[PDB]
């Protein structure tokens, strides 16, 4: 039931150079990969070679690898394969920047599991399939949408000629699914609440132990959750554009309730438009901004993204206070 490439797809793939003017730039974080559609599986080999250098993973394996998982995103407006490549760069700039934090193992496990994260994704939320009463909820009910991401990973990863963990010890194997697993299910955006406090608490006094592997889960888990909500990190005119994306999902779900007779969310409803920037301003208060503050303390060289949050957040009010 997965999905594979076709030769064709991979060995052209396999051929690829990323032009030499985007070196520079796939190397900051509000690096948008908007304009280069085709590029998006060459960029995340380049960021691969980059970051684990060039035969970590038998170069074949890997391309059959990549062209798979792009097939098995859906064609919805926002979880989709942009959203997993713009996820994947992002945790590139992250692990990049602290590069000696982190093993082999979990960048390896880290830049795979982001471009994995929402795989068959079929743009309906966690509480949608659980509130009315998908068959996926009735296989894991917390989290439903992120353990099938994960069991969806490991099915491609199971598929013939497609293990690029295969030359890895069984005990490497068997600890790089696991950060992989926890790191998907860290993007539940339930979790990271109280992911966040803990860390937040740690940090502040100074029991935040790195070398302890449950803290490392939660920094881990942070990081993938930054990632994944990178988007309120691009450039103003990038970003005003995702909002449109992710919303046209939540009133593509909205509308799917409404058909039920059941009133949405006013997030996912269309006829309530007009509330989108104050919409914006409360999830920069509430969530991205504590996400990126705490991952600034904790990863200094983060700090960018936190930057690049705080801009994008007053672009918002001026659009609220009537000037955009
Ligand atoms: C990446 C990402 C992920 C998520 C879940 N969101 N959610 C938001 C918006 C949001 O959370 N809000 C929001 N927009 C609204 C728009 C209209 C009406 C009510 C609205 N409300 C209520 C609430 C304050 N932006 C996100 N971006
Ligand atoms: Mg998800
Ligand atoms: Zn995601």
């Amino acid at each position: 039931h997965m999905s594979i490439c076709t030769s064709e797809e991979w060995q052209g793939l396999m051929q690829f150079t990323l032009p030499v003017r985007l070196c520079k730039e796939i190397e900051l974080f509000h690096f948008d990969i908007g304009p280069f559609e085709n590029m998006w599986p060459g960029i995340f080999v380049y960021m691969v070679h980059r970051s684990c250098g060039t035969s970590c993973f038998e170069l074949e394996k890997l391309c059959r690898f990549i062209m798979s998982v792009k097939k098995n995103y859906r064609r919805v407006p926002y979880h989709n394969w942009k959203h997993a490549v713009t996820v994947a760069h992002c945790m590139y700039a992250i692990l990049q920047n602290n590069h000696t934090l982190f093993t082999d193992l979990e960048r390896k496990g880290l830049l795979i599991a982001c471009l994995c994260h929402d795989l068959d994704h079929r743009g309906f939320s966690n509480s949608y399939l659980q509130k009315f009463d998908h068959p996926l909820a009735a296989l894991y009910s917390t989290s439903t949408m992120e353990q099938h991401h994960f069991s969806q990973t490991v099915s491609i990863l199971q598929l013939e000629g497609h293990n690029i963990f295969s030359t890895l010890s069984s005990s490497e194997y068997e600890q790089v699914l696991e950060i992989i697993r926890k790191a998907i299910i860290a993007t539940d955006l339930a979790l990271y609440f109280g992911n966040r406090k803990q860390l937040e608490e740690m940090y502040q006094t100074g029991s935040l132990n790195l070398n302890n592997q449950s803290h490392r889960d939660r920094v881990i888990g942070l990081m993938m959750t930054a990632c994944d909500l990178c988007s309120v990190t691009k450039l103003w005119p990038v970003t005003k554009l995702t909002a449109n994306d992710i919303y046209a999902e939540f009133w593509a779900e909205g509308d799917e309730m409404k058909k039920l007779g059941i009133q949405p969310i006013p997030m996912m409803d269309r006829d309530k438009k007009d509330e989108v920037p104050q919409g914006q301003l409360g999830f920069y208060n509430a969530v991205a901004i504590p996400c990126y503050t705490t991952l600034t303390q904790i990863l200094p060289p983060t700090e960018p993204l936190l930057k690049a949050c705080r801009d994008n957040l007053s672009q918002w009010e001026k659009v609220i206070r009537g000037e955009e």
